C-alpha cells in the first residue's frame, strides 16, 4: 500500500515516518512525526506541476479521518498548509503558472465540497462546487494532458460529470449532462473532443460515445465503439492517438486497442492463466503497461507499445508455475439449469489418482467478484498437491448485474444452490471425494458456507471461516441499530415484512443449527468490528457444539466428534499458519509446508 508518485523525473515515497524525496540517498521534505500521529501512512501524493508544492494525505489506524498536508516543494521543505478530512485532491497549473490545489472534503454528513487552494498571493480556499445530496460521493480526476479537471459526482447506479478548464482554473465548472438515474458516465479528452464511457439507455451495456468538447449534451453524442453486453470495464487508458480498453467477463480477460485518430480496433492475445488485471499508475505517456496475475502466480509485466506490433514481455522474471499448474474453466449446472462458472487450479504433473484435498472458495454477496490476486499460501497448497477452486456464484458480480440481483434478497438460496452444484460437479468430474473437500468463506460468504453445512454436511470434511456473518436473522432484526439500506437490500428486512423474516429464518445458518453430523469448523473471529458482532459468533459456536453433542450422545458410540474451534484475535501469517495446521490435522496430511513468505 506504500504510495509512490514520480514527477519532475524524481520519485517521492514515504520512508521512516517522514515525507521522502528520492532522486540510496533521499531528501526529507517533511517529518510526519510533527503531525503528532501514530504510525502515519501516506495514502496519496500529488506533486504540483511546477514543483512548488507537494500535497499528500496522511492516515493512521483506528481513524476514519485523515489530513491533507501541503509542503512547499521549494528548497524550503517547510509546511505551507493543511486541511482535514480530504477525500481527494489534484493540482492544476494556472495560466499565471500558479499551481492551485483542488480538493474535496465534506462539511459534516450534510454535503461534500470542492475548494481551490491558491498560495502565491494568499487567496487560499475558493469554493467551486457544493453538494446537495449526501448519497453521492465527489471525487477529483485530472486527465493526462491536463486539458480538463473532472469533478465526478458518483453513486453506484448513476453519475454526473462537471468539467473545469485546465487552461482556466478560476472558471465555474460546466455540466456535461444532468444526471439520469441508472446511468454512469466516465469522461476522457483526446483533442477538443471527448470520449465518453457510458451505459446510457441500456444499463447492462457500456459503450464508447464521442462528442466535441464544446457540444456536451447526450443529444449531440455519436457512437464510436461498443463492448459485449454485461462485460465489465475495469479501465480505459486514454492516449493522444488511441485508447486501451481493459475488459473482464466471466472468467475471461480481454484487451482492446482502439485507435481514435485512426478508426481501427486491435485485440491483444493474453495468456490463458490470467485471471485478473493489475493496473499501473506510472502513467507512462508513450506505452500502455499492465500486469497479469492469478491467485497462484505473482503479477507479470506486460507493455503494449502503440508504436510497434508487439513487444510485451519486457520483464526478465518468469515463474515455472505457468507450466506446472493448469487453469481449467469448468461451469457447474445449477438446480434450475443455469451455468455457474468455476475456476479450477491443479498441478500438471499431478498423479493419475486425482483424489486430493480440494479447497473451495465462495463469497456470493454484494455484487462482488472473487479477488484473484496472488496469495503465496494458496500457491503453497497447490505445490503440496492441493486442487483449488473458486465458485462464481449468484449473489456476486462476475456475469452481470442480474447475478447480483439473483442470489440475493428474496433469492439467497439460489447462491446456495450454485455452491452445492459446484461442489457436486467437482466430485462428479472426479477431482476429489467428499472426504477430502474443504470449504472456505469470509464475512458475508460465511452465510453460504454455514447454510451448506446445515443442508448438505456430508459434502465437506473441514470448513474454515473468517469473521462470518452467521446470525443473519438477529443481525438483521436488530431494530435497536437501524439497518443500512445497502444491507437492507442485501438481506430482506425481517422487521417490516414477515416474508423476509421467514425467508431469512430458512437460510440463516444460526437459526437452522440442528443435531446432525457436521464438518469440523474452524472460526477466526475478532474482538471488535461493526459488521460482525462477536457475540453472534460465540452464540453460534455454543449452539453448534450443543447440536453435535446431542447427535453424538444418541448415535456416537465411540465415533469422533467434529472439532469446533473458535480463535479470537484483537499476524496474517500467524492466521494462515493456524488455518493450514487445522486443515492438515483434519485431513491427516502431516506438514512440509515450508515457504519463504
Amino acid at each position: 500500500i506504500n504510495v509512490e508518485v514520480k514527477h519532475g523525473g524524481f520519485v517521492y515515497y514515504q520512508e521512516g515516518c517522514c515525507l521522502v524525496r528520492s532522486k540510496d540517498n533521499y531528501e526529507v521534505l517533511f517529518n510526519l512525526e510533527e503531525l503528532k500521529l501514530d504510525q502515519p501512512f501516506i495514502d496519496c501524493i500529488r506533486v504540483a506541476p511546477d514543483e512548488k508544492y507537494v500535497a499528500a494525505k496522511i492516515r493512521t489506524e483506528d481513524s476514519e479521518a485523515s489530513t491533507c498536508v501541503i509542503i512547499k516543494l521549494s528548497d524550503q521543505p517547510v509546511m505551507e498548509a493543511s486541511f482535514p478530512n480530504v477525500s481527494s485532491f489534484e493540482w492544476v497549473k494556472d495560466e499565471e503558472d500558479e499551481d492551485v490545489l483542488f480538493y474535496t472534503f465534506q462539511r459534516n454528513l450534510r454535503c461534500h465540497d470542492v475548494y481551490r487552494a491558491t498560495f502565491g498571493d494568499n487567496k487560499r480556499n475558493e469554493c467551486f462546487y457544493t453538494e446537495k445530496d449526501p448519497s453521492y460521493f465527489v471525487f477529483l480526476y485530472l486527465t493526462k494532458d491536463s486539458r480538463f479537471l473532472t469533478i465526478n459526482i458518483m453513486n453506484k447506479t448513476t453519475s454526473e460529470v462537471w468539467l473545469i478548464d485546465g487552461l482556466s482554473p478560476w472558471d465555474p465548472p460546466v455540466l456535461i449532462q444532468k444526471r439520469i438515474h441508472g446511468v454512469l458516465y466516465y469522461v476522457e479528452h483526446r483533442d477538443d473532443e471527448l470520449y465518453i464511457l457510458t451505459n446510457v439507455g441500456e444499463p447492462t451495456e457500456f459503450k464508447l460515445m464521442r462528442t466535441a468538447a464544446d457540444t456536451p449534451a447526450i443529444m449531440n453524442w455519436d457512437l464510436f465503439f461498443t463492448m459485449k453486453r454485461n462485460t465489465k470495464v475495469i479501465d480505459l487508458d486514454m492516449f493522444k492517438d488511441h485508447c486501451v480498453l481493459f475488459l473482464k467477463h466471466s472468467n475471461l480477460l480481454y484487451v482492446n486497442v482502439i485507435g481514435l485518430a485512426d478508426d481501427s480496433v486491435r485485440s491483444l492475445k493474453l495468456p490463458p492463466w490470467a485471471c485478473g488485471f493489475i493496473m499501473d499508475t506510472n502513467s507512462d505517456p508513450k506505452n500502455c503497461p499492465f500486469q497479469l496475475c492469478s491467485p497462484i502466480r505473482p503479477p507479470k509485466y506486460y507493455t503494449y507499445k502503440f508504436a510497434e506490433g508487439k513487444l510485451f514481455e519486457e520483464t526478465g522474471h518468469e515463474d515455472p508455475i505457468t507450466k506446472t499448474s493448469r487453469v481449467l474453466r469448468l461451469e457447474a449446472k445449477s438446480k434450475d439449469g443455469k451455468l455457474v462458472p468455476m475456476t479450477v487450479f491443479h498441478k500438471t504433473d499431478s498423479e493419475d489418482l486425482q483424489k486430493k484435498p480440494l479447497l473451495v472458495h465462495v463469497y456470493g454477496a454484494y455484487g462482488m467478484d472473487l479477488k484473484m490476486n496472488f496469495r503465496p499460501e494458496r500457491r503453497v497448497l497447490v505445490d503440496d498437491g492441493w486442487i483449488l477452486a473458486y465458485c462464481h456464484v449468484r449473489g456476486g458480480g462476475e456475469l452481470g448485474l442480474q447475478w447480483h440481483a439473483d442470489g440475493r434478497l428474496t433469492k439467497k438460496l439460489n447462491g446456495l444452490a450454485d455452491l452445492e452444484a459446484c461442489i457436486k460437479t467437482l466430485h462428479g468430474q472426479g477431482f476429489s471425494q467428499p472426504s477430502l473437500t474443504t470449504l472456505t468463506a469470509f464475512s458475508a460468504g460465511g452465510v453460504l458456507a454455514g447454510a451448506l453445512c446445515n443442508s448438505n454436511p456430508e459434502l465437506v470434511r473441514a470448513v474454515t471461516l473468517e469473521a462470518p456473518f452467521l446470525d443473519v436473522l438477529n443481525t438483521m432484526m436488530d431494530t435497536t441499530l437501524p439497518l443500512t439500506l445497502e444491507e437492507l437490500e442485501e438481506w430482506g428486512n425481517p422487521s417490516s415484512d414477515e416474508k423476509h423474516k421467514n425467508y431469512i429464518k430458512r437460510y440463516c445458518p444460526y437459526q437452522n443449527i440442528k443435531p446432525q453430523h457436521y464438518p469440523s469448523i474452524h472460526i477466526t473471529a475478532y474482538e471488535n468490528d461493526e459488521r460482525v458482532p462477536l457475540k453472534g459468533i460465540v452464540s453460534y459456536t455454543e449452539k453448534l457444539k450443543e447440536a453435535i453433542a446431542e447427535h453424538a450422545k444418541d448415535t456416537g458410540e465411540g465415533y469422533q466428534t467434529p472439532n469446533i474451534i473458535l480463535d479470537i484475535q484483537p499476524d496474517s501469517h500467524k492466521k494462515i499458519t493456524a488455518q493450514i495446521k487445522f486443515l492438515y490435522e483434519e485431513l491427516g496430511l502431516d506438514s512440509t509446508s515450508v515457504f519463504e513468505d
